[PDB]
């Protein structure tokens, strides 16, 4: 769900989630895909076609568990889609960590996504 | 869409729409629906059960026309949906500039909205 996500961001990127990526680029947050706006962003597209493949659970709202063994997010048990789901969110939460270098502040807050040109498909 | 409501909640409350709502509460932004926080969160509460009512377009994507005219939002479609999109739209952002008082910046940033009580129906 939103909060696995999140935590995980968190604990990857040591920011508030919410704030840096809810709304950020074409990609990250509310609403669908788009042409990405730097690599950040991009990470975001890759997880909303992550959670395209996904199939017997929901990726907005189901819960599930990982745990933080060795600074490394490890996800658990689960079933079937609740594991791909907790390895699309492990893959993003680790992206985002590795393109903080880039990442740009004048993204966040886009209420202009409707703007972005259209994603290619997944 | 986004950005006409964004906009609206701009022009309303002076603030930018995507920071202070984006993520607020457990009503405001992203996910569905929770046991409202506060006035701020139950203007989006309100507001997303407006969307229910809609037949016949998207909220999330459809794009209209509205103008800002002796600083008021006037809804400008002839589509009865877009119409009606809009005047949801329009009423939020009202009730959220109304609610500035009470805003708490604690809200803000809550990728915790799954643990919200769960919210009764429209
Ligand atoms: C707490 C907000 C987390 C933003 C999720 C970014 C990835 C996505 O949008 O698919
Ligand atoms: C970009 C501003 C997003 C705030 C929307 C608040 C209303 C809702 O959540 O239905």
């Amino acid at each position: 769900s939103l909060f696995e996500l999140g935590k995980m961001i968190l604990q990857e990127t040591g920011k508030n989630p919410a704030k840096s990526y809810g709304v950020y680029g074409c990609n990250c947050g509310v609403g669908g895909r788009g042409k990405p706006k730097d690599a950040t962003d991009r990470c975001c597209y890759v997880h909303k076609c992550c959670y395209k493949k996904l199939t017997g659970c929901d990726p907005k709202k189901d819960r599930y568990s990982y745990s933080w063994k060795d600074k490394t997010i490890v996800c658990g048990e689960n079933n079937s889609c609740l594991k791909e789901l907790c390895e699309c969110d492990k893959a993003v939460a680790i992206c985002l960590r590795e393109n903080l270098d880039t990442y740009n502040k004048k993204y966040r807050y886009n209420y202009l996504k409707p703007f972005c040109k259209k994603a290619d498909p997944c």
